[PDB]
């Protein structure tokens, strides 16, 4: 059903997406034996930094992003940060991890020095979008598509950013009939979770009033 052109696209984003850490490097730091708060909270900082990090570097493999004008780059960057980082939090959540683990890592998340207000709501996004069963592949082009978001704050040419949108657009309709070839309503689903991701703009502003240069640049603190 993907036509070569959309074999592709899809092949270029995978290539890109399978350079992050794998699920079991971020969840084997938190689950170690030895545990603090603090330390805990060090260590996510320095994992928000490479997840941005790694994103940047997606975004110039992304196909037609650096087509864009370099301003509308930045800010469409910048829009997309901490959605992008709580929606791969989210794909890490649901992987698999031995007897009482899960558990573990959101019982130590939840002591890492932010209060019940942010981290209650986060971990129901988790558990709720993984129901959906997902995968890599969705949970790739979905990325994409927040990243490709027209309507963030401060474009200058929104047409444009659309044009790249589109297609992605096309290809996730298409990922889900093929995944999920039995349930009519998957792409819909996957809909809704573009909107409820934004919810975790507002969280996130409000957690950090309560970092590393990189994070200085693009969270702006
Ligand atoms: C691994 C990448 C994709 O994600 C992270 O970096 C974040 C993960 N976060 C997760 O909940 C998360 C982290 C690790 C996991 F293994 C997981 F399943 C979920 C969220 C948050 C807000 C706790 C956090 C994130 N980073 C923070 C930095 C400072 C302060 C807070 C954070």
């Amino acid at each position: 059903e993907l036509t070569p052109d959309q074999q592709t696209l899809l092949h270029f984003i995978m290539d890109s997406y399978n350079k992050q850490r794998m699920p079991q490097e971020i969840t084997n730091k938190i689950l170690k034996e030895e545990f603090s708060a603090e330390e805990n909270f060090l260590i996510l900082t320095e994992m928000a930094t490479n997840h941005v990090q790694v994103l940047v570097e997606f975004t110039k493999k992304l196909p037609g992003f650096q087509t864009l004008d370099h301003e509308d780059q930045i800010a469409l960057l910048k829009g997309s940060a901490v959605e992008a980082m709580f929606l791969r939090s989210a794909e890490i959540f649901n992987k698999k991890l031995p007897s009482g683990h899960s558990d573990l890592l959101e019982e130590r998340i939840r002591n890492s020095g932010i209060s019940d207000e942010y981290i209650t709501p986060m971990f129901s996004f988790y558990k709720s979008i993984g129901e959906l069963k997902m995968t890599q592949e969705e949970y790739a082009l979905l990325t994409a598509i927040v990243i490709l978001s027209p309507d963030r704050q401060y474009i200058k040419d929104r047409e444009a950013v659309e044009k790249l949108q589109e297609p992605l657009l096309d290809v996730l309709q298409k990922l889900c009939k093929i995944h999920q070839p039995e349930n009519p309503q998957h792409f819909a689903c996957l809909l809704g979770r573009l909107t409820e991701l934004r919810t975790f703009n507002h969280h996130h502003a409000e957690m950090l009033m309560s970092f590393t240069p990189l994070l200085c640049e693009i969270w702006d603190v």
